[PDB]
């Protein structure tokens, strides 16, 4: 028995402890990396909350044991300036982490994909406590967000998947691949970067059409 609620801005130290918890030691490249104590993450979690488009899984005592962390993105200006996201970042193992998802938007733009749409729904930050696994938290928090698309008029989500574990949840909720890039093939300086187990491949881009 559990409710998907909207986060407001009071959860968002119950969130980062959550997140604390599991995500930063879970996620396969932040526990590749063992991340450790990582305020630019925590700053990257907080940031889409205001939004008002992120959803939280709380069980019947009250605890909050998943969240699903989305931000509105918009299509870059025509006089846009891109910045890098890893450049403005003090912390060696995230700043890993940002340089990945900017060598992403370098080698794809999901605006691209849809050239008609101005507003699409971005997918940041997925988390579900171990004992709460396996039970459909992650589609039904997911499925919260398609309530959200349809009151605004948004049609695509967008989720940057870190591990095929996680595309394959993303692609049994009705997403398909947009865009993958192999772990093996991440090279920006010449060399491999991450090496996580052979199961977890690469990234994949995930959309969904709702
Ligand atoms: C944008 C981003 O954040 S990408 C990164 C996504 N987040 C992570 O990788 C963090 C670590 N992983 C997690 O927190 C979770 O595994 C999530 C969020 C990916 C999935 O959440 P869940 O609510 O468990 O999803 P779901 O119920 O669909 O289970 C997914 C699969 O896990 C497997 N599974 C079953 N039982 C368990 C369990 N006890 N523990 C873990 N996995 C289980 C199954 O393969 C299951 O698929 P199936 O039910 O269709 O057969």
């Amino acid at each position: 028995p559990y409710t998907i609620e909207l986060i407001q801005p009071e959860d968002g130290e119950a969130v980062i402890a959550m997140l604390k918890t599991f995500f930063f030691k879970d996620d396969p490249l932040n526990t590749f990396l063992d991340l450790g104590e990582c305020k630019e993450l925590e700053k990257y979690s907080l940031k889409p909350l205001p939004d008002n488009c992120s959803y939280k899984a709380v069980n019947k005592k009250g605890e909050i044991i998943g969240v699903f962390l989305n931000g509105l993105m918009r299509r870059p200006s025509p006089d846009d300036v891109p910045e890098k996201a890893a450049d403005s970042c003090e912390h060696p193992k995230f700043k890993k982490i940002l340089s990945l998802m900017d060598h992403v938007e370098e080698q794809f733009n999901i605006f691209d994909v849809y050239p008609d749409e101005e507003l699409i729904l971005d997918g940041k930050i997925l988390s579900v406590d171990t004992n709460y696994r396996g039970l459909g938290i992650a589609g039904r928090l997911t499925e919260r967000a398609y309530e959200y698309m349809r009151e605004n008029g948004i049609n695509v989500y967008h989720v940057l998947c870190s591990s095929h574990y996680s595309a394959r949840v993303m692609e049994k909720l009705g997403f398909h691949e947009v865009f993958r890039m192999q772990f093996a093939d991440y090279k920006p300086q010449g060399e491999v970067v991450f090496k996580p187990a052979a199961p977890h491949v690469g990234i994949q881009v995930m959309a969904k059409e709702v």
